[PDB]
């Protein structure tokens, strides 16, 4: 990559100051800003919180399914000690696709709406002085990007996705201005061996420069346990203190650049000492089986949107723990980094989700953008003890020989991105039928999304449900392909506070009786070794005749409290 | 008809008692009822409610959404004073499909679940002692009788009802029952039609009777006081400054109907009736020479544990409703509802739009849920708008009849169908009142075959819901108007009637902006609609799709029922009721 994806630190080599705050913001319906000297601001503007989706704080429709070209601006101080350093932006994200401008010039231009945007500003940046950011940004969905979707033209645009989450869009993660060293550490990666009581850290660094690299690895009270020279490297670590499910511990991997007798860099992250791999049927965390219990989640939260915020991963992770979980995946996209950090903090698994969801010629672009965002996730998020396994899609199309030479590619630049070659998924939906499906080859472990007892044959009909499901899974079964499955999806909408006995379905008691049938499913087949529901929480969707203010299958409201349910997992994974 | 549908009457002549109550009640999945001898009594019954429909009552899925055969039983004295009396079993109805037995011997069966049941028990009858009724019920659905749907076999034999309709398969004796004793000579049938002749009015009417005696009919007003009478079976009734009978402001007259032989009177026969006039005259509704634009609702039989059960009092609470929005008008949205209805419809001049149960007929969501069954069809909804014709011609309430809701009509061989069905309601309704039925939007006008048989056209739209619904919803008045643009263009100088329009709207849930489910997008769907309907001329009548909240079979998109409800189940006003009253005051 032309930039690094290593979360910005402060220190005696680097420095950091954040933009967040209220930006200026201005719709551009006719597109005539870069036309008409935008970049240099804006010419009617109103104030936007950042971070945050700009969709829900309005109180009209059209600028709530505002679809098009929209800009953000806002000014910054820069210290004038930050001169003759690298400086650059860095967006945690703009979604879906931007440009940015620093005072008046175009300064690079990123696709993809979940992953960070770094923006070297270096030779137009103005040390001492006020400087200026203009980002201008689209939310529009195709066929070529990812997620993908429509847009209809009414010239009023709608995006129109092919995924049931609501198109939030804008500068939904912090953004900072920062410093680098002209020499610096760009990139680096761990992998691990488990030796008896000791482990290894098996570790490339990448830099900007020649000089002589040196790695000291500090325990969780800052202690030095090993150090190392060179850019490629291992650290031995005597009497390791692994990295466990749900019971984490950190070391720090301290990735010096030196010349002579000082130092040039300094970069400092905290890892996990763990080891995954797929054996057989088994997903082993450390040389031993575990089981996956959780959610698929969502960034999704009242007003923010997908505005991140400290607050919302606080609550939504003590709710995590208290249903006994371990796991989540980021469907459908990467969340902000500030997820995995916690999730290393806390011990939690994530399957770690590209935005491939909602899948002509256009194909041979979509596939540069699908392996782009794979890349781009990949390097920022391999270093997390977190991130177990990598999700590559979420209900495509895997039927014909074209589906698997496109995924083929996919996993292939996966494959040359993770330096730990973690295992590689995709959910699968119900139409990827096991005599049908060319590309659950590619997979490591198996993910399935089914919704027996919802999508189909629900309600009076449940019992056909169960038997229909248990005629999939023995079908799989049959084929003894000897890895193991996960459920990555299954839920019903549910109404909080609707009651019903006999249930219905949307009711609470339905929503209990469909997970107890799914259980006993589950737990027929000892080749499932994973139940991740569908969803931790209510979240917003496009509006239409199938969502009821969103999508209702989650196991908590949006604003993080317990349906009936929810004890019925906790109760489980206990 | 081989009976009388005319209401039970308590006098001197005609006796009455009524068996409402708790029966006994039994299910019949293995169907071994008959040859098990069950029509002698039920082996292990369990208590049921009468009226009511029996879903809701049970706690567990199996019973609530049992499909196939059900029995019921109760027992009742018979005055000894019945003997020599013609003695009869009426049912309000039986859903949705039955045989009646008394005493353990079968007496008669109806298909049709939402008309009257007449037995005859007269033979087998015991004055002066107990007497028993069984009644066999099934309430599977097909392809040959209304409403249509089908039935399900679930591997285990199990039987689930899969309908072509959005309203819960309730059933089971859902209406009032009585034991009546009639006349050897009575009294089984009448008709009115009027005419107006300046301050005076003439009603015109038939007397049909069981036997060969002379017939005396008068007229009382409301006070009871005599303004007319004549002699035989057909004649006419002159009345001298008549009080019609008007929109929200109704008087009745009392007709009443002797059988004589000189000596004395063999029967008599009462009921109250309305003077009044419907028309169709151009784009005009014409309700006593005056036009009259129709306010109101579809609604349904429908209420919270009692299912489709008839209770006195869901029929005041819903009228009380009914004047607070001011409207003046509702279909009985999708069969004929109970006799009571229409009773208090004429008491507070309210117009009705009576709707036999033909619905279900759209090919696309039989496909999605032929040659042989459609002759049989026919068959079974003649014989259903005969009965509710039959049944409903003398209310003042009933101004029009609509014979489908939502079927296919674009083909050449819907037009031969439909053609038999109007045919048929002419000539069993002595008024010849207005004539027609709702449409889907698959009817396009450049397509539809049948909307020529109509007197007046309804019509069912969702723009703004199923059609470019929130975001879109500018769209959707822009498609809404192109459509009425295209009937407008045909110039078929007939009124337009919408009968169903609306949004799902969930109770409490609010937002701004408004979101499709939400109550404030419920509203602005409305003024969307208004502004439309207000645009032609020739729309001269707004029926919301619901009334309130009912039950639907569950799926994916039905939230508990269906939530299109200007008011809630339970009878109380989402935002958009203000909405309807604002507008209709």
């Amino acid at each position: 990559l032309e930039y690094s994806e290593l979360y910005p630190i402060q220190n005696e080599y680097r420095m950091m100051q954040s933009l967040d705050g209220m930006w200026k913001f201005q719709f551009d319906p006719e597109e005539i800003g870069k036309k008409s000297g935008w970049e240099n601001g804006l010419p009617a503007p109103v104030s936007m919180p950042v971070p945050s989706s700009f969709a829900d704080f309005f109180t009209d429709h059209k600028e709530r399914d505002y679809c098009g070209d929209f800009w953000y601006e806002t000014e910054f101080y820069l210290p004038a000690e930050w001169r003759n350093k690298k400086i650059w932006l860095r967006f945690g994200s703009i979604t879906h696709r931007g440009t940015v401008y620093c005072n008046g010039m175009e300064i690079t231009s990123h696709e993809g709406g979940f992953l960070p945007v770094l923006a070297d500003i270096s030779t137009v940046a103005k040390p001492g002085q006020v400087n200026q950011v203009v980002v201008k940004i689209n939310n529009e969905l195709n066929e070529t990007s990812l997620p993908c979707g429509a847009t209809k033209i009414l010239g009023r645009k709608l995006a129109k996705p092919y995924f049931d989450f609501f198109n939030y869009s804008g500068l939904q993660r912090s953004v900072w201005v920062i410093a680098l060293p002209e020499e610096s550490v760009k990139d680096y990666s761990v992998d691990y061996e488990l030796c008896g009581t000791d482990a290894l850290v098996k570790y490339e660094v990448v830099t900007t420069g020649e000089h002589p690299v040196i790695v000291r690895l500090l325990d969780a009270e800052g202690e030095l346990v090993a150090e190392t020279e060179g850019k490629e490297g291992i650290l031995q670590v005597a009497n390791a203190r692994l990295w466990e499910v749900r019971n984490a511990y950190l070391y720090q991997i301290v990735i010096l650049i030196t010349d002579g007798n000082g130092v040039l860099d300094e970069y400092r992250e905290k890892i996990g000492i763990r080891t995954v791999r797929i054996e057989g049927t088994k997903i082993l965390l450390n040389d031993r089986p575990v089981y996956l219990k959780g959610f698929g989640k969502h960034e999704d939260f009242p007003i923010l949107g997908r505005g991140f915020h400290w607050g919302i991963v606080k609550r939504d992770f003590e709710c995590l723990k208290w249903t006994n979980a371990n796991c989540f995946r980021t469907s459908h996209y990467p969340y902000a980094e500030e997820w995995y950090q916690f999730a290393d903090e806390e011990g939690f698994l994530i399957i770690d989700e590209v935005p491939a969801v909602g899948m002509a010629l256009t194909v041979p672009e979509l596939l540069k953008s699908h392996i782009a965002d794979t890349e781009e996730m990949i390097t920022r998020d391999k270093n997390h003890p977190s991130v177990i396994a990598w999700s590559l899609f979420n209900e495509p199309e895997t039927i014909t020989d074209y589906a698997y030479e496109y995924f083929k590619e996919v996993f292939a630049a996966a494959e040359t991105y993770d330096f730990q070659s973690r295992p590689m998924t995709g959910a699968f939906e119900k139409n990827s039928k096991p005599e049908l499906c060319k590309c659950y080859p590619l997979c490591d472990f198996i993910c399935l999304n089914r919704y027996y007892g919802w999508y189909i044959s629900g309600g009076p009909e449940i019992e056909e449900a169960e038997e229909l499901f248990r005629d999939e899974m023995d079908r799989w079964k049959a084929k003894e392909l000897n890895v193991p499955f996960v459920f990555t999806e299954f839920g019903t909408d549910t109404m909080a506070g609707l009651h019903k006995l006999p249930s219905i379905m949307w009711s609470e008691e339905y929503q209990k009786e469909y997970l107890e049938m799914n259980f006993r499913v589950f737990d027929s087949y000892e080749f499932v070794q994973g139940e991740l529901a569908w969803n931790f929480a209510d979240f917003q969707t496009t509006e239409g005749i199938m969502r009821v203010d969103g999508n209702h299958k989650g196991v908590f409201t949006r604003d993080r409290q317990p349906k009936a349910a929810a004890v019925v997992f906790k109760d489980r994974w206990e």
